[PDB]
């Protein structure tokens, strides 16, 4: 099983993001572990430059599909995992109704024993007074399905998925994501029939962690197979 036999047991991850939204600049660096046959991801990420310009929220999507559990039955069905070690090119645009936008460009792959995830994050077009620069967020994070589909023509995959924010005041406020991956090798990737990925994410601090940071729990599990 290429690329699958790297994922059988604990693997210890690195995050790596450098960020500017609307000329305000933050880098973010993370560490925790990978649990892929229980769909398991565990992550603290700190931020290095003092205070987040954006709220923890909104950079949850971006902040390792790898990690994904796909039953027996899909196993031919996670692109992720067969992209590796070598490893992917993640990219997205995020489109935050009513205010700006953020684009994304992730490299995931193996250094040693260790999966990293080196990204690169431009937001423009906020709203000082918005929900993203105003923080007005609630720090909390909804369940939601990501529906994946095969981009044969760029051998790789794509996904698009609505996240809902709670607002504090009340209400909700709309990400739209648009997601492309396309692996780093020339390597033999699996291109999948449409199914999901289930996200349940659950979002805590350390309460020993006196820099502004967000410790992540999430549980995946590809599905839809019908
Ligand atoms: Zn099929």
């Amino acid at each position: 099983s290429k690329g699958e036999e790297l994922f059988t047991g604990v693997v210890p991850i690195l995050v790596e993001l450098d960020g500017d939204v609307n000329g305000h600049k933050f880098s973010v660096s993370g560490e925790g572990e990978g649990d892929a046959t229980y769909g398991k991801l565990t992550l603290k990420l700190i931020c290095t430059t003092g205070k987040l310009p954006v709220p923890w929220p909104t950079l949850v999507t971006t902040l390792l599909q790898c990690f994904a559990r796909y039953p027996d039955h899909m196993k031919q069905h996670d692109f992720f995992k067969s992209a590796m070690p070598e490893g992917y090119v993640q990219e997205r645009t995020i489109f935050f109704k009513d205010d700006g936008n953020y684009k994304t460009r992730a490299e995931v792959k193996f250094e040693g024993d260790t999966l990293v995830n080196r990204i690169e994050l431009k937001g423009i077009d906020f709203k000082e007074d918005g929900n993203i620069l105003g923080h007005k967020l609630e720090y909390n994070y909804n369940s939601h399905n990501v529906y994946i589909t095969a981009d044969k023509q760029k051998n790789g995959i794509k996904a698009n998925f609505k996240i809902r924010h709670n607002i504090e005041d009340g209400g909700v406020q709309l990400a739209d994501h648009y997601q492309q991956n396309t692996p780093i090798g020339d390597g033999p990737v699996l291109l999948p029939d449409n199914h999901y990925l289930s996200y349940q994410s659950a979002l805590s601090k350390d309460p020993n962690e006196k820099r502004d940071h967000m410790v992540l729990l999430e549980f995946v599990t590809a599905a839809g197979i019908t």
